[PDB]
């Protein structure tokens, strides 16, 4: 395979720097008073796609795992997944392979059912991500 593959990995901090545990958040409205916390979390998990960034940097990252739908004209039903883990830790968390401009990195980030501020730790160790970079040109 190319060797700009493992040499980014290997000399760029971007990974230190950011993709490690971090405070995050989800995106809503605060100014809500409390119920967001439940009306957010089932609202939000019908459109898995969720909206997060991190406390500490004004960076920002959208992600999605089993949205009901975008457009759509199904029912407003939540992800059955998202309360099969939802009645164990008592907490609500996601976790998927995206790819930024070079290789998957994986985001999984937490947060309980009523404070919205959880943690989340982002990492570039992704075995997809080796194979994955041979196979991204086309």
């Amino acid at each position: 395979v190319v060797p700009d593959q493992r040499s980014k990995f290997e000399n760029e901090e971007f990974f230190r720097k950011l993709s490690r545990e971090c405070e995050i958040k989800y995106t809503g409205f605060r100014d809500r008073p409390h119920e967001e916390r439940q009306t957010r979390f089932q609202n939000a998990c019908r459109d898995g796609r969720s909206e997060i960034a991190f406390v500490a940097t004004g960076t920002n990252l959208s992600l999605q795992f089993f949205p009901a739908s975008w457009q759509g004209e199904q029912r407003q039903t939540p992800s059955r997944e998202y309360v099969d883990l939802e009645r164990e830790a008592g907490k609500v968390y996601l976790k998927a392979p995206m790819i930024l401009n070079g290789v998957c990195v994986i985001w999984k980030g937490w947060i309980d059912l009523h404070r919205l501020d959880g943690m989340g730790c982002l990492e570039f160790d992704e075995e997809r991500a080796q194979q994955e970079d041979a196979l991204a040109q086309q």
